């Protein structure tokens, strides 16, 4: 039978990344208030996760790592953002960055890993950098905001453009080592304040050719890495459809938690003015129901389009335009219904759920934090798959 | 690999139903037209739609049916409800009855098709009917509204209600011969006017024991059918999902072909008043992207539910109370989004689309009729899955 | 004087309003909206009613013995009115909000019209189809002139086309022709407001002389050949496009209040088909009439709001400025907007029995959404034109 | 005269409106609205320089020096205060407002907190949780009473509590009480509205003469111990709750009206951060802008509307009906829904840099959804009353 509300465990002979995520759901639950103070993961928290091993999650076989399938692991996300969603969203991004990694050269992923088994990278994609070719690479120097999980990475990557012949922008990532850069504590937000979005600040930092690969050539399987692991289920695909898998993930496992939180709250709650018993009054009753209904219909849309990536990675096969639209886009409809679900409950919450006591408050936030990153912008997003559906050419205004 | 904006191609060997519907649907669409204009289901569809054998879809095997999964039939409803809402609509109510039929005693299925392998029953499942207590049976009499298809129909379904020593209701279904009543034609309607749910007249019909069921019974395996198809994969499950499963199924063709409709018509659309054209402005795509996710969302919703019903057919399961209620319910939380997003169309479509020569209008039209059925009344359904979910006993008000 | 939230207040004039004399015969209108809906054009009753009453001379010129009403008494009439029948309210406003532009015309215009005729009306079709040859005069046009709501009940069109420069420039510009010159052809076939008659104009080497062509631009400015001619009216000195299209937002805000009460007569004693039980005061249902009451009651208190600004501005004989003219374009498509939500939310609580021809809700239904249809209420060009203006952009060619 | 959409008008009335009194402290509100926040109660300064501007007086009685504000002069003040500190502007609102009750009380209660000092206000604290034993001479009071807004700079409370007939039937009563008779409990960590200071007031075995009690229904009809002392009065003779609620709805929309202004600030040089193009005028941010625009200045409409309504009726003395009173009651609910949704349009194209904390977009989309978190503004609630009143129900007890 299947479920509507939540992520199925997939019964398996040897048991589940899933299961060991649930066992461990009571602790980052409890750490959860101390970590929206400490306005990073808790270590405690990454060392529990590490333990069992997630963050190798997309780590390459013969280094030692899983290599889940994306409906697995976006499933653990989303129980995970369920306890703590800044902790799950940092975290998944550690995790994903692996999957990017992978497609570097032999010599980059060798130098990362031989090393240490357990290594991570942090990110920012955003070409802030001023770069200066010298031969053998690049020198970048630049702020670069927004680093989740930055904190508990021994590596960051690193978005910039580079230029051709017609000085034509060339978007590339360069892999740098945690020395070469200092984290500036700038992170004071108002959502998802756990999960440790400090800034990077780079001065005159030096990148060899070997760390730098084109976006294009690991969207096209062109890549240093292409080829690498012939027997691999998930790397023979874009980059990008992976790495951003996180977002929605987090925010639907944000949704399915305010329903339980806001029901257990609801039982009992009375009337301020009048005393009444209120709980099971019939505008709550279909509020409950609607939320259950557009959460599980995200769900649904979110399972069937990890299908595909699963399919198409098994096939080693990259996608067309218009699959491709589709797994750039349905993610942010999804993220876009779970916070109309939210907000469809935060409503019906009354005055004391604004409590900093109060759980729903911080998953009201949260969620909303989830509609506002730049791949999750739903009018960004209509654009995209509209012009698509229509046969034109892409906007290069947006990506 | 996948696909969002309609039913996936079932790759048999051989030739599945839903090739066989899209190669007839140029006919069935090109009498949309006129079939509107005679409040009715044209007979030259009816004949197309029977030679494919479409009608045996939930018949007994033993008797020459198909059996075939929810999945696959509601996928051929949806792929036909966009070429005519009322024929889908109709047609899938005819065929959804055999389903019903059998789980009545093995004399009553004997006696309708052993005769004609063919015949099919249309219903009228409100319990208007008087109904006194004759011995062998009950003498009914009634107006009974609304019979989809009523027109070709060998045989009608009709529900009433029968009385406890305690003097209870005991919800009854009774299968009654044509003969045995008139069907008046007061079907006057502003949407699926093909359809041709005219009302059945009932004057002291007679009905024996054997042709009457409890719906109860139906519900939870213990009718006079039970048992008689041990290796069945479809009639050991409550008769009610499967019979209500075209209402969604039809709102989600129409909205499907919406998308498509619009899409035509908007390539070439120039502003009336300034002379511009039009059809690739930025709010017009963004209404397309939008419905586009929303309407595959539904799919997804509706594509889950119906693999639900598939693996507990399978298995010879009965459901439990909560996936019961989501069973009841998620169609129409389908059936709401669908009409959501023929609405975002519609309302970008200009007053042209209102004109009796354009198909939009009658899209739109049939899409807002699906939400008027008493199954799909979205507010009752959200107060049975609120009540449920809260773990409070269902409101008798309502079912 | 207690305000009021669903509906009109009665003005309470010397002698007789016009909203009460509307009042008085919207029992017949109501009846005939049946047979009106069959009849593909408003019944001759209803035109004969609403003259009686003298409601087609709401912007005549007094000078040729008009009332010259305010934009809101006017509006509020038609409002009440669409509550009867959606179709001769829409149709019958617009031949009303006719003479304002008429009135802006020539005065030799006018007096070939009124003085011979004081009862006569014109129909639209302003959307420039037609082609245009530059004669010695004037012009000579030919086309085929949709969608002429009571096209049947009118003696003259107005109809509108492109003149160009010396440079080849639109100069968008109106025409008024007699009805000898064009013929209507009768291809309304239509899902809603059926009743409005809105037939095709067929215009064959029409001849239109200088004096009865009019710049667009110029009436939209006070510069047309009008302009000065009623110097203290207070309705003239003003541009003609608000006017015009002030009928469809007032249709539209008709309805919604019709349906709000349609859909509580009939919902009292609603039963469900399945369970036997009376349902009709169940709190969903409650709900939905409150925050559709709602709903609709703000759209009027912005059209209410937005009329007041015209009639300010008329007052004064004071052309609007760039922010204003923006809100007066857009504020109604919002209201329309909100209408049909606000029908939307009751149809969908209504059931399968509303859907029938033999109810209201389902003419009332099909009529609000097609309010919605018209070029000048499409809310996607709207909040495109305000967007632009609010951040101080010049305005789109596109649309207008 | 012309019409303002987006904002409130200022009455022309010459000498210094209190409305643009208001206008010119703004800046300095808005400056300390940040350091607000950290401090979760208003700042000594705000309290000083709107109490210096003569606002807390708003609904004092003349006779004690009060000014007898109108309600949509009132109310506009609060919108226009709310655009720069929420906080600040709901916990002044409801000082403000709590003089109007008072003004309901006995002459010897007004009298020993007027007279004594004519700058004392109250805070309030209605939620009837209190313990009541019935002494003679009065009652003595036991409990935590929530959430207080502004009770750091009050000389008074008003508490709520029931009281019991012959057949010990809930009577639903007021009480005010002394600044010393009771602690102030900082309990205060919210997550919106930080700034307002709504601590809990702790009650123990606090006396209350008779003479400082009054019952909520006699509050409600004119027939409390103050009716008849100012004759002359536009304002006190009329049901107290609309007035002390009317703060809500206005905060609401000074938050919707700025939270345009603002994100329209920011929009404007807005780049992307992901291909590097002008993003601040693209066409989905404008129709944003523009729809969000809309739905404020509606929901502005409808709280006019309203307020001219209470206004009209305080004017002629005269209580409304059930209808008036149930439109009174919900309306404001409406207006909120309205403006909430306005806001949530802008904040969701807002971007990741609106959720920092040195971006005050955040503050505002927090501020504008804990104003839909009141009691008295919850819209399921106010559905119900309405849709009941509607369909000519009796009300439900188990709402108000
Ligand atoms: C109910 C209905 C009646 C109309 N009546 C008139 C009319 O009498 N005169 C006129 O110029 N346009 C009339 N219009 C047409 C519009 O002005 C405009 O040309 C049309 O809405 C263009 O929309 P489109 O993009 O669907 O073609 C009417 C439109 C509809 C909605
Ligand atoms: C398009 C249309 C077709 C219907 N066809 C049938 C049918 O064939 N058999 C049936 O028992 N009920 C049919 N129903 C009627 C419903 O089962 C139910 O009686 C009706 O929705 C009651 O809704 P109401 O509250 O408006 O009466 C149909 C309803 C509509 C929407
Ligand atoms: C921002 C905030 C400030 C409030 N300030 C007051 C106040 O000063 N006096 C008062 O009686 N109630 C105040 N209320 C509390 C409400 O009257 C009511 O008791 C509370 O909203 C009950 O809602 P609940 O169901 O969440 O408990 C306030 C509520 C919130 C939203
Ligand atoms: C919660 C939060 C965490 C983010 N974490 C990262 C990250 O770790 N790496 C990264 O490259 N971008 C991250 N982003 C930033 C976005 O990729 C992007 O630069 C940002 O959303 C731009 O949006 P803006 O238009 O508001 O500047 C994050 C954004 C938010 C919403």
């Amino acid at each position: 039978r299947l479920v509507y509300t939540h992520a199925q465990t997939p019964d398996v002979s040897g048991v589940s990344m899933l299961e060991k995520i649930q066992q461990i759901l009571p602790q980052i639950a409890k750490n959860a208030e101390s970590a929206e103070q400490l306005r990073r993961v808790p270590d405690e928290n990454i060392k529990l996760l590490k333990e069992i091993g997630l963050h190798r999650a997309f780590q390459p076989k013969v280094y030692g790592g899983l290599e889940m399938s994306l409906p697995d692991f976006a499933n653990c996300i989303v129980t995970l953002a369920g306890a703590c969603a800044g902790t799950a969203w940092a975290f998944s991004l550690l995790c994903t960055h692996s999957h990017q990694i992978a497609m570097f050269s032999k010599q980059l992923q060798d130098e990362i890993w031989l090393k240490d088994p357990d290594a991570t990278a942090s990110s920012s994609i955003a070409p802030f950098g001023k770069v200066e070719e010298v031969e053998g690479g690049i020198i970048l120097n630049g702020d670069y905001g927004w680093s989740s999980g930055c904190d508990h990475a021994e590596y960051a990557i690193v978005g910039f453009n580079r230029f051709d012949a017609d000085g034509n922008k060339i978007y590339s990532f360069g892999v740098i080592p945690r020395s070469d850069y200092e984290i500036v504590d700038n992170w004071y937000a108002q959502a998802i304040k756990s999960s440790g979005s400090k800034m990077l600040k780079l001065v005159n930092v030096f990148i060899p050719e070997y760390r730098i690969s084109k976006a294009k050539d690991m969207m096209e399987g062109k890549s240093a890495g292409f080829g690498l692991y012939p027997d691999s289920k998930i790397f023979y695909t874009p980059y990008r459809p992976y790495f951003a898998s996180g977002f929605s993930a987090v925010s639907l496992g944000i949704a399915e938690r305010m329903i339980e939180a806001f029901k257990e709250k609801q039982r009992n709650r009375v009337r301020a003015y009048t005393g009444a018993n209120v709980g099971l009054a019939t505008p709550a009753l279909m509020r409950i129901a609607e939320s259950t209904h557009q959460v599980a219909a995200a769900r649904a849309l979110l399972e069937k389009t990890w299908e595909d990536h699963r399919i198409h990675g098994l096939n080693h096969q990259y996608p067309n335009k218009e699959t491709l639209a589709f797994w750039r886009t349905n993610q942010a409809y999804a993220v876009k219904m779970c916070i109309e679900a939210v907000d469809r409950l935060m409503a019906a919450a009354g005055a004391t759920s604004f409590m900093d006591n109060s759980e729903l408050q911080r998953l009201f936030r949260d969620a909303h934090m989830t509609g506002a990153h730049a791949y999750t912008d739903y009018d960004v997003c209509a654009q995209i798959l509209g012009r698509e559906l229509m046969g034109m050419e892409p906007d290069p205004t947006m990506v």
